């Protein structure tokens, strides 16, 4: 039922997926795949879906995500749009102020960085300085953890980044939706598909899921998406990721001083 | 731009050979213009590759997956819309009261031909909308000629197809509202409901296509059975020529708050 109690991911990686007898069925082996107990269902190259089974998925609440190498978001699926118009204006309400805008975003460099930021700064100072923050954060990490490091972005170390946050992204997108808000709409970042997702998903990101990205790049692995993969399942399961991210995104929007729906 | 929306059924779609193509139930293999329309609509019996929906992705085309013909949207890509722009227009548009007076009265004036009178709220201008239906159908009914007795196998071959065609009247204007970016949920006349931009659309096309068509239907009719005059009137938004009109629409519709489009 509720997305706090629900598997984070699931990762669906090369055959057919279909419904028989009512039930999500993975085909090369037949694999019963309890649709209505994940967030997200991760589709990988080589996986064809049919009708029955987007249906379904929307139909239980579980976002279908298609990536590539890495990944990369290839595209989504879900329920049309929120349910709610309260909702939907609410958000749109807040990032249309300029005023309303600066109290979220201050309110997200709280939470990500655990301190207020400085007075008087406008979005686009807050990002600079969020910006340099974070590139120090990753050299950092590449120190700390015996990486060669020459920035963000291929390097086993960005890749192991980009399949980590690309998980993190698509439990970010899931909570989002269910919440009622669009993806589309976002504060820190805007004009991207994805933009809500990322100012959401950026203020926990460092906690335990890039650093394990580090941990596991410095391994020298040939292939590790799919180590990466696990390494993030057990994250969301032992961090309780999900039922962490649902009051973060209403803290957030919160933040605006308007009375929320 | 693109406005073209297209439907595909009972078929494999995927890239084969370089193209995106339809392998349908018979075995035939057809090219599908995908970067050329704005939206897919899936309907039963259909299965996508993984490379197929990459491709579309790229091109920027939606894909929505439908009942037979429209009659409903059960899931939708990018989910809540693929762009802030044109969702923080509708918004924007939706939240001020002075917008939202000028949208509605270019409804009005879609749906009758005619500006509405000159110092009426929205639930007055709904009022009046509610009280000239009768003299539409009436009127359409005069223009093609069709013995009429009022809106009512349930009677008249008229009151059957207008019933038929009216089906997928909803669905239809659901995807055709996601394919040009915008939230089903934030209406103008129509509020508090999650579709309520979708009937504010609808109301429009049910007289301006739907009951058109069906009295079309129903007077070039030479005592066809009733259950393929019925199932041609279930039929009315497979015509590319209707479903090419739609998203132009909403966007005039939206285009009346005299703000720039994104």
């Amino acid at each position: 039922i509720p997305l706090k109690d629900r598997v984070s991911m699931i990762f669906l990686q090369y055959g057919q997926i279909d419904v028989i007898d009512g039930a999500f069925v993975l085909i090369d082996i037949r694999t019963h795949i309890p649709v209505g107990s994940v967030a997200c269902i991760m589709l990988e190259p080589g996986t064809r879906v049919s009708h029955a089974a987007v249906r379904l998925a929307a139909q239980v609440g579980t976002l279908l995500v298609w990536v590539g190498e890495a990944g990369v978001r290839v595209y989504a699926s879900g329920q049309p749009g929120g349910a709610r118009s309260d909702k939907l204006l609410y958000q749109a309400k807040l990032a249309l102020d300029e005023d309303l805008r600066l109290k979220v975003v201050r309110k997200m460099f709280e939470l990500r960085f655990g301190e207020p930021a400085p007075a008087r700064r406008s979005v686009e100072q807050l990002r600079g300085i969020e910006g340099s923050r974070v590139r120090a954060t990753y050299a950092l990490l590449a120190k700390q953890y015996g990486v060669t490091w020459n920035g963000r972005r291929g390097d086993t170390i960005n890749q192991c980044i980009s399949a980590a946050t690309s998980c993190l992204y698509g439990v970010t997108e899931a909570a989002i939706l269910a919440a009622g808000y669009a993806p589309a709409i976002g504060f820190v970042h805007t004009g991207k598909p994805l933009s809500f997702v990322y100012d959401i998903a950026d203020i926990i990101k460092f906690d335990t899921v890039v650093p394990k990205a580090f941990e596991i790049a410095r391994r020298n692995p040939g292939e590790p998406d799919r180590e990466v993969r696990l390494a993030c399942r057990d994250i969301f399961r032992s961090s309780k990721t999900l039922a962490k991210l649902i009051p973060l995104i209403e803290d957030v929007l919160a933040a605006g001083e308007i009375q929320p729906p």
